[PDB]
């Protein structure tokens, strides 16, 4: 759900603008869940996902039960295709975790994987 994502992520992304040298256009890209074409937008989302509780202390994307508070915060569970979003996020996290030493690259590949998932 587009607006619910924005409601949850907006404040965090805004805070992240203070620690990531991202542009105003990057802010929109991230809030709109558009492809993270710029390295700055990739880094901006990486910061906000850490803030929202999706990234472990060691830099891994959470999976399984650990993903659920995040899915709840972002989307709630009133829509069936959050069930479907949760499965894709889990599987994509498993696919990319440990494969990208650069944290922004990790998030670029994670979000592409999620976007590509039916």
């Amino acid at each position: 759900s587009t607006q619910s994502y924005k409601d949850a992520m907006g404040p965090l992304v805004r805070e992240c603008m203070g620690s990531v040298s991202a542009t105003e256009d990057d802010f929109k890209t991230v809030l709109n869940r558009n492809p993270l074409e710029s390295r700055t937008a990739q880094c901006l989302l990486a910061c906000a996902l850490d803030k929202v509780g999706l990234i472990s202390p060691e830099g891994a994307i959470y999976t399984g039960d650990d993903l659920m508070p995040v899915m709840n915060r972002l989307y709630g569970f009133n829509d069936f295709k959050t069930v479907m979003k949760a499965k894709a996020v889990n599987d994509c996290a498993n696919q990319v975790n440990g494969a990208y030493p650069d944290r922004c690259d990790l998030i670029k590949n994670f979000t592409d994987c999620v976007r590509n998932s039916y």
